[PDB]
């Protein structure tokens, strides 16, 4: 049905994004204090990192993989909204977004 | 004369659009990246935007001056960093290209 797609995202995509050289600013929750950003959690109403995907797949929380992609994009869009064009964090995102989009197989 | 156009329209054009070229296009902010003693080690920092402006502003008198500015950039990175640091596998993969696109240069 629509659930063969859903473990593709777990066993292929998420695990291919995790071992990417750029995925470490997005692995865990943004530590707003140690990064001198005292607004990230007042600005971002939907904080999303990679470890939280991992667990909603482990937890089988996503019904219909549509719901799951939405969060992958939320993680890149969270980035683009907060930051600005050119920032190094943004070009790291624009290249993860690129590999993620390349995994349009099943 | 002739060659300086080539470095604009071929070498720099192709290097700029590579997947790895972006950490070399603008000055490194070692304050933020937390790189100790960066601009103390690197006497002469180099970015690709500077090679862009120098070719647009026609400051180079000879392609030699330009080619060294490229190598200054690569070598600058090899000095500060380890071999095997991801930034260096990037830098190396570029010089491999830089050298290919140079072996097809006119006279």
């Amino acid at each position: 049905a629509s659930t063969n797609q859903l473990q593709y995202l777990q066993k292929v995509v998420l695990k291919d994004l995790w071992k990417h050289s750029f995925s470490w600013p997005f692995q865990r929750p943004v530590d707003a204090v140690k990064l001198q950003l005292p607004d990230y959690y007042t600005i971002i109403k939907n904080p999303m990192d990679l470890n939280t995907i991992k667990k909603r797949l482990e937890n089988k929380y996503y019904a219909k993989a549509s719901e799951c992609i939405e969060d992958f994009n939320t993680m890149f869009s969270n980035c683009y909204l907060y930051n600005k064009p050119g920032d190094d964090i943004v070009l790291m995102a624009q290249a993860l977004e690129k590999l993620f989009m390349q995994k349009l197989s099943q």
